[PDB]
């Protein structure tokens, strides 16, 4: 069964039991695109927002208090979760978010309505706002969310983890390679300490983006002029939010037209992510290349089994968590690319790819948050390291030969390294055998500097 | 729910929720990778099932597999492939690699099916006979693609050359100032813009279809490494036939090298390539007509697009072009798809890529995106485009640079102080023309008239 | 003619005059791929880092003072650009830079020679020191000093351009446009203090990055740990390079591991880059289609002349430096994904893509230094407004009627603006002809509320 | 020098330094364009010098320009196409992206060269005839690139196919473990493997060639706006045949439709994404080869690389994969290039993209790094490795995996629990085998060899 609703361009049937109205049923028929529509946190935070607004109108008395409560408890009601069923648009709508913002609209006027309080969708529930600074302020409300709330208690578990490996394996002496080929002594643990700084600079590197991506464009309304708002509008409405959410990151932006002519604030806080999927991929490549093996890899680390690896090959057990790091990084990669797409391409008094651009970096956001517990808690908590194969392997490399620059010299050192590969014989024999036992070096120097734990230097 | 029952594989025992047709790999694959919140879509679970009934029919043909068995799961995977179980399939995306997981995923869910119609088999030993996860997932993300470019993104694509090309007709008269660098330039017709469109829709085809020959080709046969180890002589020639007679797509075929049909999955970002030109192609023609759309006072108003939806919350009566925002907004999604595509294209080693999860739904994304968004932009606006000729002439005579033609009786550098003159002094070229004296032995005054009538100078073909 | 150097690998036959000798010679012909090799500002880090680790190693006695001085000297007539034909290598050498780090040592050698003094490109020009702390160092130094010395005035000349012009038009009403149709007033004042914010902004994201960008891995030798360098090598260096560059944004790295296992420095410094490049291709875009026409455009400015447009169609002219701009920015763009892909890609102690993360990073870097500068002196400064057009473009919106809805409503207000464009009548007459000067509204009332540039809410 | 000459255009007077043969425009642009400091490429300036040829032939076979003049312009064309007037071109490649700049460049340094040799000529009226920069600067860019493609790269990429092939052939019987998600998996030589990384090269060339049917067409005879105003009948086609006739190259074409050949650059776009696969293909095969000589002794040691240069300024003996170290950074290149290209491309406007400059600096030199790279990939890396064959069969006979053939004789979960007790207690599968009591009706002792048997599991026949 259907009901009549209308908007400004006629009549609409709409689903008898939907809560929204006639603009949202039009844009279920003009945009369907993906099937995918709003994510919960976008929900949140429109009705969040219009709680807010609806709470600065009533206290400038400009909104009703009957009409004011009852919109500020139908906006509960959405920000709660009660209604996500309600939001049918798609992302790919039109690029103000004007079709989301008034399906917020329409529902709130419908729960209200029920409630036996009439509001109108654009007269009161939309008072003093447009979509051009409402959708954005939502946008970047959900992304300060998930940037403080979520991605960094989720790098600090990840960076805590690893630089607990880096204490334990302080002195698990390993080979160290570079260009893939035998190097000097180093130890896991200073592997990992350099893991763990990774992932601390990326925990700056998104706090270094939220004094912008925590500037809201709430008050500038149609154009970033203010008109049809009153004055100060946005500065009672975000202290509402920050009040509501806990969030002091959030603040009016230092500009109202960049704020809405622009979404670099976006930019800059998917950049923060795709560092991020940068030092991740370096993180996981290198944690499941020493997991390789058993037998035909290099086997320096054990991960903990997760599942069975192969439906095939019986026994097998796959570096799966890594794979699903670095699938999530290639994801926050493409991501990224379609974030810096949409925000290049405003024009004049509004950037016209919002629900697109807000779909990617929240779900960056997502992505990275949720993949960084998983790894630090099922991958990087419950490695082993196989210590006396990787002392094996420290004492192998023929470049433990480099010490002995200063008093052999280079030339001379390198003549010793190629001839203990090609005669398999060790580097302390070679250097015996060419004759270098003398006054430039004694036995007890070169054991001394042969030594492959004190040659990693440790701290 | 806390309703749970015990499962268990070589790993050990799984509590798994009590009704889930699903057993303890799937299980375990849901712990292990809450990721993203979504798994395989719906053409991916189609792939799966058409696969693995393709699979235990040719398993039976051998006389490897019990013909109960194979009845039972060619029953079980039709279920699958038809849509019935798509709720069985919990698994994110962002998973192992390979796809490990949902093959197990396929293979647990037969299981169950078959057991509950009071047929035994087993997941790995008969459901995945002859088979990998690392040529089965693979071959079930080709398929999709393969499927997607032929009966869907074609087709659409088909529509929106097909709208563009009719406004090239239609328009082919409707004459207006080109625009070079947005400046004044000579004439052309709407009609010929229109052209240019169509003939970008019309090369994108071009495009998807020259990736057909490699996106077609499937991995099945080359079990875990590309050797066809525990497979039958030929069994992925034969699955393959059993394929393309099921779906009608004779673009599928073994792979040329069954390595390279492992280690790489190339083929998807060439197919991914083909989508991104689409993209860059929509991504013009869609901010030419919302251009050539804006106004309606402020703009260049050159064409009326269909009211679709009130255009604002607060600026009431105005609206907005949003079929091209919808159109440019999935372009750049296919651009950072694209890219994430080609990431995990790049990082396979040795007998195995293991990006192919997220590689999968990257590429069938968008192709998703563009076939639906190509048929709305066709039908629900390039279809009911309407033009102001009387303001397209008026602008096609009012640009400077109609003095062009004139080059050849007068020279460039003459011209050029005409045009200059022109506009500071707010006459006409024609009558700027005769009030420096040109008209004479080299230009006459109707040789003058000719050759600045803007509909002949736009040359219509 | 030639003549014979070698290296470990054995004899190789030199041009006879080069001052390189064997390794970079053996890199001459290993990758003949871009015909390019390294920048000036590439060879000037070279060579204020080895005279600095030249210097140090004196200081603390590892190097004869006759060594050391003939390697400081030698290394200042590099970093001052008298060698740079004598650095023959390609970007797409081996990706630790060993290749030109080598160069660096045997130029410096042959030098030092030809002036009496026999220092050898391993033991002694290298001392203490490897290429995967020495060629990341170096990259680093340059990429700072770009940012701090060059960028950053150069977004300075164009905030203030956009600034004074924010300032300069404050009052120029106009209609403002929004999903590019008829919006409510804005002035051409209000939309360059946008663009001079986002400059603003670009430049306060640069910023950002140096804490991390001037983090240097000198002092970490092969892997990390300082494996034959003396302790605090590498704070002894960094404080001769602060001391020679005034640059105290340079700094040791706070984990030697992190810094030499990969570049993500030179990832975040691009990521600042290609916001830039993304805020620079909005004001661009803007500024040209605020320029088009004359007659068939928008027609809301004019842009100073600089060329002339048109081979074939005579005396158009082109907004070329927005072309320019948003030409730099795809360029910005495509070598941000080239860093990126280099950057994720390093294998346990060292990322092995420097030398193309550098060429990309040090290139967007000049681009952008470059084509601001030119932006703002060619383009911006001159503009001047078609004020007239402009405030008839602010009065021909239907959008005006917008701040009539508290007085009449969303539904009727749009039903004035529809009939209103219908029947080609003001905003103003339509209220009147559909009757709704009342209680709700006075003709006073109207007429206050449609004032235009009142409705832009122009500011201090 | 300090002295000047002094020249004009329709803008004004210019000083031009004395000696230079550019004269008015390419100065303004000088001073314009300060941006990179690089300007045009040789291949560039070859291209503008051929057209220009090409152009004057044509209008003088058609009576429009006298044959004095045609020749002494075809003269001066030869010059500057041979690359004897290449310091004659300063502009940036950051210039107005229509190319007005380098084509007047050329027009000017022509009217120079024909002076010097006693015939005047202009710019525009004489060097420019028929002529737009807007069809001629995309055809210069598309002969370039299509040259690029056919007669360079898809030779180099022909001597490393060949290459990989050759090794695929002598290590046919070379087994070795095959390695998925890293993890040890079923025999595989090194053969099969280098089969596999022919085939991603052969299939780049396919990619390279299925791009130029687009690639090739030409803008050439659109002049401003695509309606070919002030240009003869055919003029297009008729330079068409000379640009064919002269490059030999039958992949020059004119375009299917004028528009979509100025207002869009849609095949370049095209063109960077066949070398973006190829990039990631190379990504692949290079990674593979610097693991499978990583080592000597800590790494996997299977092949061992030529030796090209010392590896390290501080660890003495020490040599590095530096070739595909310098394949995958080329690879990274071209990847960002491809992104810039796209972004270009997709932001033309109404009559014309004006993103060519930058495009063509970007395909051009993506181009060039394949083409030089893959050739030293192929003489300095491929042809000379040598593999460690006792190593590698010991790596093969050491993998748990090899318990797979037996699957239908125990079962998936038992071959697991055998696999298991082997790694468990350092046994071989063989032994396991015996230990667990599996010698019997399902298995015998002969039948366990057999299938045991490394090479023969590789199913190399």
């Amino acid at each position: 069964e259907y009901r009549i609703e209308h908007d400004t361009m006629g009549e609409v049937r709409v689903p008898a039991k939907a809560l929204w109205r006639a603009q949202t049923q039009r844009a279920v028929e003009n945009f369907p695109i993906s099937g995918r529509g709003l994510e919960r946190a976008q929900m949140r935070a429109l009705g969040l927002l219009k709680g807010a607004c609806a709470q600065v109108n009533m206290d400038l008395g400009l909104l009703a208090p009957e009409k004011a409560q009852a919109i500020i408890a139908a906006a509960a009601e959405i920000a709660d979760g009660q209604h996500d069923d309600q939001f049918p648009i798609d992302v790919f709508q039109t690029g103000s978010g004007t079709s989301s913002n008034m399906n917020t609209n329409e529902v709130i006027a419908s729960i209200a309505g029920a409630n036996g309080v009439a509001v109108h969708p654009n007269d009161d529930v939309n008072m003093s706002q447009s979509s051009n600074d409402t959708f954005p302020t939502t946008t970047h409300i959900a992304a300060t969310e998930a940037a403080v709330s979520h991605l960094i208690p989720a790098l600090e578990i990840l960076q805590d983890a690893l630089a607990t490996k880096a204490l334990e394996w302080q002195s698990v002496v390993k080979s160290g390679r570079t260009h893939l080929m035998d190097a000097v002594p180093v130890t896991l643990g200073q592997e990992f300490s350099g893991y763990a700084r990774q992932i601390e600079a990326g925990i700056e590197r998104v706090r270094a983006t939220l004094p912008r991506l925590g500037e809201l464009a709430i008050g500038g309304t149609a154009v970033g002029t203010g008109l049809n708002a009153p004055e100060g509008f946005g500065v009672k409405v975000v202290s509402v939010l920050v009040s509501q959410t806990g969030l002091p990151q959030l603040r009016t932006a230092a500009n109202s037209f960049e704020a809405q002519a622009a979404r670099d604030g976006l930019v800059e806080a998917s950049g923060a992510l795709r560092i991020i999927a940068v030092s991740l991929t370096k993180i996981a490549n290198d944690i499941r290349w020493m997991g390789s093996g058993p037998l035909t890899g290099l086997a320096e680390i054990q991960l903990p089994d997760l599942q069975p690896g192969s439906s095939i090959m019986p026994g097998k057990v796959n570096p799966v968590l890594p794979e699903a790091v670095t699938q999530v990084a290639a994801q926050v990669i493409g991501n990224d690319a379609a974030v810096a797409w949409g925000g290049a391409n405003g024009a004049f008094e509004l950037n016209v790819y919002i629900p697109m651009m807000a779909r990617n970096i929240l779900e960056s956001f997502t992505l990275l948050t949720n993949v960084s517990k998983l790894f630090a808690q099922r991958c990087i908590a419950g490695l082993t390291a196989n210590a006396e194969h990787l002392r094996e392997l420290a004492e192998s490399s023929p470049s433990i030969v480099t010490p002995l620059n200063s008093a052999i010299g280079y030339e001379e050192a390198a003549a010793v390294a190629k001839q203990a590969l090609k005669e398999r014989k060790t580097i302390r024999q070679t250097v015996i055998d060419r004759g270098l036992i003398g006054n430039k070096l004694s036995l007890e120097e070169l054991d001394r500097r042969l030594d492959v734990l004190a040659m990693a230097k440790v701290e």
